[PDB]
């Protein structure tokens, strides 16, 4: 059974997150102080990245921004790059170009797409090719406690297999694959599909991870196997306290799958839309829920309206401040000034409640929209409290900074 | 006497401690409501150019306001008054043969311009005394209805201190009880005032001076009544924070406190009273002044703020006019600028294709110092806004980042995250690089 961390000496914000280990919304408690150790599964570098990747990394970029810029947690984040893999091998033979040269090509394009979307880079980037030796040492320790013996793993009282999805032996999975290459004590081989993530996360972050994230497709078999693998290495029972899984994205009602050729590259999207509009799209959909994207701008129409209204809001308010004259004005605190201020401080508490509610950005975005509507009337008709307008502009800048929006 | 700490239930608790002048000690800070802080700060007297003493107080509280909001996420509602009608202004307006409003408007504009030059944020509300005179008269009417003030025949009103003390719920001069011997004051012998320590709420006006209509006759507000009136109307019966320089603790703030307790008839108008330390120039009180504008022809806004960051807001300070105190400030400003120049160039020219990103011991050592510095600085801010020790922490971290960037292979993501933390702290300090 999952054991929530103790609250003593830790930052307690009363934040709740959908934890796939509990299949429920639970309060988030750091393992140490205000520190959040966070490992996120990274992409497979054989292709251009598409909207499914963008949704996961932008959604967790938004979550990371909420945790750090808004709640003041101290976040240490690591993302791996899987540049050695069966799929990478096969694509290099179809294209008759080198496997490492191809992987380096699409990792560069991935990082260029992330910067185009204003996604912050993690603290550490762990490439599988640079960590193969540590992976081999990792397997050695599992044996001291190649294929994972699932039957032996369950037998232990301190270990439980498949904490997140209910469903020698067929259920055994490979840790090390025999070469059809790199040297190892057990023979030439390649890493298995899942062991790479468990190895790299353990070396940098250690025996306990505050958060582990990824898309929902990866929950089984990949993430459930990562949990079992890491518990076997350290010989303990909970390698990850909170597991966050983003929902799937369907384009025109079907899963993005290789055979369909239904993918939309991030670069193609960016020839028609801004980073702000693409982020607004993901802010409008809850990170933990599924989404349908209708291409050709059906889904982006609402996003573009919102982006346009934020841009105009800033044009007006900066002009009003610019033309404000302290000599010619009267600064009595009117009933209109006071009513706007109450809505301003109310909106602050609403957004706080929304972020605590599992990073409910769709409702926080609507809250900002309502506040902007009220400021617009105030600026048009009422006599303006220059200090109140400036203070409001800074709060909205702070929230847009938490969203990664740039105005 | 007695102080009531706010209840902690349902409130934002950051474990911040502040030097509260009501207790003359450091007490935990608890908001009156949620995470909201209603804050009133006494403003300047607009008859002259502002000088370095005003700058120390308003910059020091600008730093605290940024710490409270940008770092701790309190929600701060701040009000500053402008005393644009006052005895000093009247005398200066007669000396210069210009109108009282024309003079006050000139030096209010120059005050806010000097504040803008130093990167001091404007408050939510700015309350000019001339715009609030009618509210002031209503405020006095209530003090009289509660029998804590009395009307002289000439047309003045005075606070009845003796009646105020008699109440069990009231104590006079809660913060400087001992500053309370004039003895044979001509006004007391005449029996106009009742006791010499009584002070005027409303002043019957002398000829050839501005005046306003009132129930007691044409007159002006007294020196202290203005701040109590204005703060109550916007913030209400309880103020989370009331700030000002230490010179104003008595009589100005103690009388402001007595007036507001009398109006509402309760015992604590202000939960936390913060008093900035004195600015001395060459070891003596500024009585030798330096205008803020003069300082800014010789030093940057960043350098002037580093000076106040180097001195704790609640402690006394010595300024050496021969540039002795600003020498260190200029060195620090120089090293922050260069650090940002270096770190920005290293980030720009980093190539993700050509690099290796194995997590080294060098990468890990910088990361550990990175997270250590975050916890140290957090503790310094909790310790009564100890900016001097937090600034030294940033300096030590910067020395190590400079070494890392030169020799070791750089983990770009760690360097970016470090730059963003330092950008975040410099925003909290009001520095701009
Ligand atoms: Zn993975
Ligand atoms: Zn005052």
């Amino acid at each position: 059974k999952w054991n929530q961390p103790s609250k003593e000496g830790k930052k307690i914000t009363n934040l709740f997150v959908n934890n796939s280990l509990t299949h429920s919304k639970v309060e988030f408690i750091p393992q140490e102080g205000n520190k959040i150790k966070w490992y996120a599964c990274g992409p497979t570098v054989y292709d251009a990245a598409h909207l499914g990747h963008a949704r996961t990394y932008v959604s967790f970029d938004i979550i990371r921004r909420i945790l750090v810029n808004y709640f003041k947690y101290d976040v240490f984040m690591v993302i791996n790059i899987t540049d050695i893999d069966d799929k990478i091998i096969k694509r290099s033979v179809e294209e008759k170009i080198g496997f490492t040269e191809l992987a380096r090509k699409w990792e560069y394009e991935f990082w260029e797409d992330m910067k185009s979307l204003n996604v912050l880079l993690p603290t550490a980037i762990t490439r599988v090719s640079e960590y193969v030796g540590d992976i081999v040492k990792y397997i050695e320790k599992i044996i001291e406690n190649v294929y994972f013996d699932i039957d032996e793993f369950k037998k232990s009282e301190k270990h439980f297999y498949a904490r997140m999805e209910p469903l020698k032996n067929a259920y055994d999975f490979a840790l090390w694959k025999s070469s059809k290459h790199w040297d190892s004590p057990w023979g030439k081989g390649r890493p298995g599909w899942h062991i790479e993530c468990s190895t790299m996360a353990s070396n940098i972050l250690g025996d306990v991870l505050d958060i582990h994230s990824g898309g929902i497709d990866l929950r089984f078999p990949h993430h459930d196997n990562e949990l079992a693998q890491s518990e076997a290495f350290f010989d303990h029972s909970q390698w990850v306290n909170y597991f966050l899984h983003s929902g799937h994205l369907h384009i025109e009602g079907l899963k993005m799958s290789k055979s369909l050729k239904n993918f939309i590259t991030i670069k193609n999207m960016l020839t028609k839309y801004t980073s702000n509009q693409i982020r607004i799209l993901f802010l409008l959909n809850k990170w933990d829920n599924f989404m349908n994207y209708s291409p050709n701008g059906e889904s982006m129409v609402q996003c573009i309206e919102i982006d346009k209204s934020f841009t105009n809001f800033f044009a007006i308010i900066l002009m009003k401040i610019k033309n404000f004259d302290l000599n010619s004005c009267n600064l009595y605190w009117s009933d209109a000034d006071n009513k706007l201020n109450l809505l301003f401080r109310q909106t602050k508490n609403k957004i706080h409640e929304h972020f605590l509610d599992n990073f409910n950005t769709p409702d926080a975005l609507l809250a900002i929209q309502k506040l902007i509507t009220e400021i617009n009337i105030y600026m048009d008709k009422e006599k303006i409290q220059i200090g109140l307008l400036l203070e409001i502009k800074h709060y909205i800048n702070f929230i847009f900074d938490t969203f990664g929006l740039i105005y």
